């Protein structure tokens, strides 16, 4: 049974709820991202209409093969109908095609459900800049002051630069980096520009690329793996085992590998500065663990809801515990009297 921070009062509407069979009294079902926590249920089989971004609905119909005539995609920043409730996307700061939703209810209310985010000052102008919003549906991931990390372009700034040095001392080095969902592409896009090549990966990969409207996508990747000296491989491969497993099937072309697994927040990150990041090494293989993160940092969130000002705030992450659900609390009390809303 579908839980009620899923539900839109006043509405039709479900978000992120295809794992609970048919839900009683839901006319459309809005999917914000194409990440399997949230889209848990959908399949070819399913017959009722669904929501979303064109790139969340490129992914539904190639990759889960979702019938066309259910498909429902809506552009960014523009003012939709849907059965008889407007609603608007924006652009959600998190991986491809994932989008907040603004609904504005027929007696008045306005709701933001930000699905998953990370928040940014930028978000203060676009299209919430208008008017208020009553009602808050928050991604609480790192809802706590320990949650820090650097900034993506900190993190793309590391990953160039230590790529770049090493393949410029041995041009016999392999370049490997770990994925598992869509999300974090430029890791693997910004090291292939620096060092000349596409990036290579599997024909499963490669198609889930190709649903993403990235430009120039063509020029950037490939499955044939021997042209290439960045290779993607799933996050399980990025192990010792993996890689010498990995090294072996490459035909004696490298003599080293240098691998990357972007990770969200680590305890790490509580002691380490990314500057000062080390990798662990065995032999002629060294794996780097870096904080890309596509979700808010305690700081980013607190920003963020101190400039919206909403009159309730419901979680929609760390929900399942006593503990958790008080220590949010807490934070949303401080924050309110702090900006004195
Ligand atoms: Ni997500």
């Amino acid at each position: 049974t579908c839980p009620f921070y899923k539900k839109i009062p006043g509405t039709g509407f479900t978000v992120d709820a295809f794992q609970y069979g048919v839900v009683e009294g839901c006319t459309a079902y809005f999917l914000t991202h194409f990440h399997s926590d949230h889209y848990a249920g959908l399949s070819k089989h399913f017959t009722f209409p669904v929501y979303c971004s064109e790139i969340t609905g490129n992914l539904l119909k190639n990759k889960l093969h979702v019938q066309e005539q259910y498909i429902h995609p809506l552009p960014l920043d523009t003012e939709c109908i849907v059965n008889g409730v407007k609603v608007v996307l924006l652009d959600a700061n998190h991986c491809p095609g994932a989008v907040m939703i603004l609904f504005y209810l027929p007696n008045g209310t306005v709701i933001l459900h930000t699905g998953d985010f990370r928040a940014d000052p930028s978000m203060e102008r676009s299209l919430l800049a208008d008017q208020k919003v009553h009602m808050l549906y928050l991604d609480t991931t790192y809802c706590s002051p320990e949650y820090t990390f650097p900034s993506q372009q900190e993190v793309i700034r590391f990953a160039i630069n230590t790529a770049f040095e090493a393949v410029t001392l041995n041009p016999h080095a392999l370049v490997v980096c770990g994925t598992y969902s869509i999300g974090k592409e430029k890791v693997f896009l910004a090291i292939a520009d620096v060092l000349g090549s596409k990036v290579g990966m599997s024909q499963e990969k490669y198609k889930t690329l190709q649903c993403l409207n990235i430009p120039e996508i063509n020029s950037l990747i490939t499955t044939d793996m021997c042209s290439s000296l960045v290779h993607l491989l799933p996050m399980m491969q990025i192990n010792f085992k993996g890689l010498q497993s990995h090294l072996k099937k490459c035909g004696g072309k490298y003599n080293q590998i240098l691998a990357f697994r972007p990770t969200g927040w680590t305890h790490s990150n509580k002691f380490t500065r990314i500057a000062d990041v080390i990798p662990q090494t065995k032999g002629n293989i060294s794996i780097y663990g870096i904080p890309y993160s596509e979700h808010s940092s305690y700081l980013e969130m607190k920003r963020f809801v101190q400039w919206l000002k909403p009159q309730k705030i419901i979680p929609t992450v760390n929900v399942g515990t006593w503990k958790s659900r008080s220590t949010m609390e807490k934070y949303f009390r401080e924050w309110k009297l702090e900006a004195g809303y």
